[PDB]
């Protein structure tokens, strides 16, 4: 509580509330309260502000529900202490609710305790294996003459030849083989293991670190299972503790899905099951432990996968990950193995954790919208029956066409994406958990830099195009 | 009291007592007392000093009410201790009053105390909310041959493409869009934080600070409203504390209203309203909360909207804000939404405080001037009937003519708004806040400027006019 | 005629046919033809191409009276042979005449040829005298972040200091002083005297050249008057010829009307008459020779003055010279004398050659507009009535105000000039020389221009508001 978060402010001294507070139909931003200001009033009104980034004609003030009141800790980071807490949207104003064109933290929650009153079940558990990108410098730039961009830091192969002082020293990963090797060859550590340590600080709880397998600086976090609107503003912090220490020790961090090209652009893999009481009706029998249940779930994605990613796999970007791989999961199957395959379910033991993980989704997402979307689907399948039918098993690779062609997939490609969500409305519209509108905005968005992306001419076109 | 004063002399330690003190048709002024010197006779007859910026023949020497000695404070900033007490213009003389073709402070309060023997009502609030920009390095120039000028700051979009060594980094707001985003991307808090603290050491109360909206270090701190003299006297500390910790911390703070184009120049909305015993006579029943005396000020500022902001909106660069926009508050209208509408009546709750935001005026005014004329007018409304009409509520855009064309104008452009106060003379002049001189100096002073600025010849120019 | 064209064809060989063909709203245009194509249906029925420049909704093609085919000449400057043949207009298309939006040689003439069904008179003379600038490197650009612009040419005083190698040699004009001395000191005559040649070679008559008085590069190259239509031509040439030599030699050559400041940016007097059969009936007795008929002229500038100067002075520059000098000609009276007076009734002698030079017109105007507009009105007075009354010979200078106040100017500030067209529109719609539209469009055009520069802030401002 506020009476709490009362003491705290004392407990430590602090001054100032902030980092990390409303968040856009994109992603993360705060405001500063000047320590006094705080208290009831505050905790049981709130405070506004108004429009910018959805919001038309003036004057929309939105009421700001200092919320989750829980959501509340000291900022490592900013110099003064202060409680960095969130914010529960703008709720509405008078009404008190969804913040204008969103309220991505509240469609969250909509869709969460909607999910409740279905009696699909009681709680769902998300939790994402979001990878990102640690370099050095990152120039790049556009423009009616010219556009370009170059990514550089000690490690990505490219650097060997590169020529420094201290010099050289050569040890680092090449190219798909940033794979745990020991060392001299890993950028490092430190910056990990910090990165824990202030994530749990922060509050979230660590499972393990690592390198994942790129060249240059591809670094992954793991980050214990929440609920989804918990475990999406996890991610809020999950990123803000990335890019701020990443970037105090000297480097900028990334969460772009594919900074470049023939190495591994960080995906967001996420694991996610219902439960009722203290039992995941996920479980059972019927194919790799799971159930019927589970099924009509793997059947609500694969049903609007396209929607979806269209929520849950933005700029452009994304998508030049979501490349017809073999390796790359465009399959709308499932399979315990046989990746390619979107849907894996993976081994499991002690039904106990029995889950399914849709990998697809990229660091880019706000997590509450994709979380929604993702579960929003899940259980109108879980709902109106709705089939899996089998698993893959059958890597994708089969007469290309003979029907392999035929086969569904990930949606591979924006704009398309996009239109699907245009038509899907639905299956999202369902609870409240999204109106019109923010479906609307939502896409509106997307479209934009979608424009801008193609209109721009791309280096490549004259690699190819140019002497014709 | 001085008595006092004494006693904070030793306090402290301290010598030396001045950065602040006079303060131009313009803004801001000091001079260096060693700590002695100060004593009642000081506290009781001043020091006096003479001309420049404002005088015409020899020596009129003018007394320097080394006063409000309750505006005394210790500035953090000068090397060795000293009260930075202000001082009452210099009132005049012998006969010791209005400072020689001003007494900025000094209209201030005839205005102000002038207000209170009409009984309109007892005492005028004003609350400004003044953005600044804070850029790295800033270059410019003009001469026979040649002008220029250039703006940087690791922020404004601009500066991706540009290399740097610990390099890019990357992380920034590009043009319209420096909005509240958690730090790697704001340039920092730290600068605000800070600013908030010695705000209110130098003791001001802090509301809130944060980014505003430009590519390029636009920052905003926001600070409780107080009553005419006052607050306007703490816009120049507001000022004075930006202008400092901001070089303090390796930037250049600027209050200037455009500096680029294509973003947004900082503006100084300021929020008003009278009240009687404790009783804001702004309030009652009639249009969003309000009350018929409120109308007549809604009424008194719309009339000579323009002589004011001839007054509150100096330097051409004020204008170049003032450019008609659909988001740019040059409408003539109040409205509690449907900007554009220079006069917002924001939402209220309790009558408790119900109020009045004209924003137009931009951080470039002495408080005093403008807060003065500001209210000067609203009461000659609040006087002598004057009926504000209907809000807006239906935004600018009509078949542009459609008398929407017809429609009153924020009398962009100085020459202009120039003009304006050389008729309007009047609702300022009564009172004696405000001498025909006063007005006359006033006016004859951004003359020359306005010239100096329409006879060089602009880099555009060559742009669109050369080759011809 | 064609016939004759014809031959010239073969005269040289010849190839192509185009440099100086259309000319905008604003100025000088080209397309090339092979030289077979030309032939007769050309000579009769033209060419024709479509909008761009002033034109709405689509198609609207434009035949292209390959006309003038007098106005027909071998270009020096292109490669291999050509006859730059210019166009007398689009026509329009079947109807065929009035090019879209303009056709500012068909005004010229409607004008001309109209003024030939009034009787005031018979012919119409024009004698403009255009100074332009010219200098070695021209450099500037504006944008977000920045703005400015540089020149540079051996001479402009500025270039002392600097260092060359071959070094300074240092004989130089020296801020308004450039003034016939001899050589070393004149950057060089060879361009003049070499441009004379040239204007000559294209058709003009040359009447004596030479520096005009200014630090960099002013030159001044004198024209015989002719008739509207023609000489408004002969300026296009006149322009083409420096352009081009002056680019050939080495340096850029400028109409801008005001460059630099503290300088003298070249101006376009212009002297006329008009006569009816072998007698200029602005001749006569009644002040300095003239007559009547004169004075309703001298009239009739005088009175549209401002809607004139809008169209003989544009581009904004055209105004940081229509800066009130008292060497600046911006007073609206005549004076044979004291200048400050926009028009000057020369001495005179053989009432054979007796006129009025209105100067004020700046090198960047369409002849064919401004001369038309001088023309257009200096009948309506001409025409009913409308009287000078006396002349100046009493310099500006009398209290300032003193009436001195009161006198009419010369519409200083194209906003101002802007809007004066608009109004004004009569006198020149009047013969059907000027459409509303032709008027609109134009307006229209000029507009942008003006918010451009408005909109675009300037290095000056920072100079003066900056730190405030
Ligand atoms: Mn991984
Ligand atoms: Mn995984
Ligand atoms: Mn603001
Ligand atoms: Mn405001
Ligand atoms: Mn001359
Ligand atoms: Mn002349």
């Amino acid at each position: 509580s506020a009476e709490h978060v009362l003491t705290m402010l004392n407990e430590h001294e602090v001054k100032f509330v902030d980092l990390r507070f409303t968040d856009t139909k994109g992603k993360e931003q705060h405001v500063t309260i000047p320590a006094h200001q705080v208290n009831a009033e505050f905790f049981e009104e709130g405070k506004m502000f108004d429009g910018s980034s959805i919001g038309g004609w003036k004057g929309i003030n939105e009421s700001d529900m200092v919320l989750m009141p829980d959501a509340s800790t000291a900022v490592i980071d900013p110099f003064f202490a202060d409680s960095t807490l969130i914010i529960r949207c703008d709720i509405l104003e008078p009404g008190t609710l969804q913040g204008y064109d969103r309220d991505p933290r509240s469609i969250a929650k909509r869709a969460e305790d909607y999910l409740r009153a279905t009696g699909i079940a009681d709680t769902v558990l998300f939790g994402p294996e979001p990878e990102f990108f640690l370099f050095d410098d990152i120039r790049f730039g556009a423009s009616i003459s010219g556009s370009h961009v170059a990514i550089d830091d000690i490690e990505g192969a490219w650097n060997s030849s590169t020529k420094y002082e201290g010099g050289n020293k050569g040890h680092r990963p090449g190219v798909k083989g940033g794979y745990f090797p020991v060392p001299p060859v890993d950028s490092a550590q430190d910056i990990r293991s910090e990165m824990c340590l202030v994530m749990e600080q922060m509050g979230l709880v660590v499972e393990a670190h690592h390198h994942e397998v790129a060249t240059a600086g591809q670094n992954e976090v793991a980050t214990r299972f929440n609920t989804m609107t918990k475990k999406a503003d996890e991610i809020q912090i999950y990123k803000y503790v990335v890019h701020n220490v990443a970037h105090r020790f000297g480097k900028t961090a990334t969460f772009m899905p594919k900074p470049m090209f023939g190495d591994n652009g960080s995906g967001m893999h996420c694991h996610m099951s219902l439960a009722k009481n203290g039992t995941n009706l996920f479980s059972g029998d019927k194919y790799a432990g799971l159930s019927e249940q589970a099924l009509y779930y793997i059947g609500g994605v694969i049903k609007h996968a396209k929607a979806i990613n269209a929520l849950a796999n933005p700029t452009t970007n994304s998508y030049k990950r979501l490349v017809p791989g073999y390796e790359a999961p465009v399959m709308l199957a499932y399979s315990a193995r046989n990746r390619s395959a979107s849907i894996r379910i993976p081994v499991v033991a002690s039904p106990k954790a029995r889950r399914i993980e849709v990998r697809f989704p990229d660091p880019a997402a706000n997590p509450y919208l994709c979380f929604a979307a993702l579960l929003m689907a899940g259980l109108d399948g879980i709902k109106n029956k709705i089939h899996p039918g089998e698993p893959m098993d059958k890597n994708l690779y089969d007469l290309p066409p003979e029907e392999a062609k035929e086969i569904p997939q990930v949606a591979g490609s924006l704009e398309e994406a996009l239109n699907a969500l245009d038509l899907d409305r639905e299956f999202l519209k369902a609870g409240g958990v999204f109106t019109d509108e923010a479906i609307d905005a939502y896409i509106a968005l997307r479209r934009e830099e979608d424009d801008r992306v193609r209109m721009t001419p791309h280096p490549v076109e004259f690699e190819l195009y140019y002497s014709v």
